[PDB]
């Protein structure tokens, strides 16, 4: 049979139609601005894909050629402009818009309205162009009667061998477009994954918590990064996606993991509030003998020995009451500042960004008073403020174990770490190597500019001191300036124990003591004075 493909060009609305039924409209005033590419499969006419590109704005059209270059040949693809695409379109994206034989989309020009469809990889169905006769005019509105020839359902398949990798390859493959290598006959990209096992792997059972939304681009991302990590066990992993978006659920089935959906009750932060709520009491439904909790979301990189290091560091969470959580993202710690991949902190916050929750406190002490949806409060900020920390503190790495890739922050690549005297971060051990560390360290010029460079020797290897005025433990003004100028997080009050943060400067270790409030006071000599910052 053959398809009659409508497709429509104007100025204040866009919309495409596929025997009969628009699959897309947008007469909306403000919004949908430039080229909307609309992909449908080439043996049956279904939406793989739908998108938009401002390139009437910068570097939008970079993000379409990325697109176009990820869909599988072969397949017709509808292009269809509205408002403005021409402004920032530049060379490249014209001349791929010449390589699918469109002739009127590379001579594209100010607020013309032109819409194509064809085939990727030839040949062409239908393209029609609108000319601007003036600048404040526009090309008239255009409308596309083509007849695009439906082909086997062989030829627009892949046919690879019969594993059942690729039998839910070719699920996904043959439903949305737009993932690339992964759904290409040649060169087809491995969608499970072999992790070298780790052995006295204590967190076998423990289940991962996937927090998704409908970003399906970064959850794919996020995935391939956990079921590459060493240790994973895939068993446990489920994925709670926070609506009923069919495309992240691809994802999910794509690698065979579990995926869990979510009625969303909203609104904004609220919203996320319940899922992770709803999602946490599930996690342990699913996983009733489970102690713990990993929580990941869906805009992490998971580092190679992630679970290296909850293995090696899991027994602190039950044999420390005082702890929190663990976590495996150092606030402080960015590729200047952080250095030791064997080192782990004790900080009295809860960072999230991959972290571990244990049974007992969610379900003891957290769920039971969980902000209703009426407020609108964040959960970790909730999860953060002392009626829910209680004063304990969370096990983090100077290294992180998470990166965060949403819309500099050092992330560790080497494999199969073993952490520095782990038993050493129990309370009162902690203390014990934290005054052991302020004994054999060398106090600083406190009178030369904490700012530069020039306020640590030059030399590797060594532990400096430095103390800066801190009234009230409350008090963190003169941190938070000092924090600013050697270019780390600046706006909260972050890796803080008992007023001493613990960071890497050139190289060498480097302690900052908040004077009196800090215990540590007792540390400092009377001939220096600390360290102040005002503001503005």
């Amino acid at each position: 049979r053959v398809l009659d493909v409508e497709v429509y060009s104007s100025r204040s609305k866009v919309y495409v139609a596929v025997d009969g039924t628009t699959v897309l409209e947008d007469e909306a005033r403000e919004q949908g601005r430039g080229i909307h590419v609309i992909v449908l499969n080439q043996a049956t006419g279904h939406v793989m894909a739908k998108r938009v590109f401002d390139t009437y704005s910068p570097h939008e059209d970079e993000a379409m050629v990325l697109f176009l270059n990820m869909v599988a040949p072969g397949r017709v693809l509808i292009c269809t402009v509205k408002d403005e695409g021409s402004f920032h379109l530049k060379d490249t994206a014209k001349a791929l818009l010449r390589s699918l034989g469109s002739q009127a989309g590379p001579a594209l020009g100010w607020r013309d309205t032109w819409a194509f469809v064809g085939r990727k990889g030839g040949p062409v169905f239908g393209e029609k162009h609108s000319k601007s006769p003036a600048l404040s005019s526009w090309g008239d509105p255009v409308l596309l009667k083509t007849d695009v020839p439906l082909s086997s359902a062989e030829e627009a398949e892949c046919h690879w061998a019969d594993t059942e990798l690729n039998r839910r390859r070719r699920r996904f493959c043959s439903k949305v477009e737009g993932y690339g290598s992964v759904c290409s006959c040649k060169d087809p990209t491995p969608i499970e994954f072999s992790p070298d096992p780790l052995p006295d792997n204590k967190v076998l059972n423990v289940p991962v918590a996937v927090i998704a939304g409908n970003r399906p681009n970064y959850l794919y991302r996020m995935l391939r990064s956990l079921l590459s990590a060493q240790g994973v066990s895939p068993q446990m992993i489920t994925v709670f996606i926070d609506g009923y978006y069919e495309e992240p659920m691809d994802v999910v089935a794509l690698f065979g993991l579990r995926g869990i959906q979510h009625t969303p009750i909203s609104i904004k932060n609220a919203r996320v509030s319940q899922h992770y709520k709803a999602s946490l009491t599930a996690t342990f439904n699913l996983f009733p003998e489970a102690k713990f909790a990993v929580v990941l979301e869906e805009d992490l990189d998971i580092a190679v020995d992630f679970f290296s290091f909850l293995s090696q560091s899991i027994h602190l969470l039950e044999e420390d009451d005082s702890l929190y959580c663990i976590s495996a993202w150092n606030d402080q710690g960015y590729e200047h500042t952080a250095e030791d991949p064997a080192l782990l902190y004790r900080v009295e916050t809860m960072p999230g960004l991959g972290w571990v929750l244990r049974r007992s406190l969610y379900k003891e002490e957290l769920e039971p008073k969980w902000p209703t949806p009426e407020k609108l409060w964040d959960w970790d900020m909730w999860m953060r403020m002392p009626e829910q920390r209680r004063g304990r503190e969370c096990i983090i790495p100077d290294v992180s174990r998470s990166y965060h890739f949403g819309i500099k922050h050092k992330f560790n690549t080497v494999p199969g770490v073993q952490l520095r005297n782990v038993d050493s971060l129990k309370k009162e051990a902690y203390e014990v190597e934290v005054h052991r560390l302020l004994s054999e360290a060398e106090v600083l010029d406190h009178s030369k500019n904490p700012c530069e460079d020039s306020f640590l020797p030059d030399t590797e290897g060594h532990t400096y001191v430095a103390f800066i005025r801190m009234e009230k433990d409350d008090d963190f003004t003169t941190w938070t300036q000092l924090a600013k100028c050697l270019h780390i997080w600046d706006l909260d009050v972050r890796g803080n124990h008992r007023g001493l943060w613990r960071l890497f400067r050139k190289k060498n270790h480097f302690l900052v003591v908040g004077v009196p409030a800090s215990p540590y006071s007792v540390k400092k000599p009377p001939s220096v004075t600390p360290i102040f910052l005002e503001p503005p």
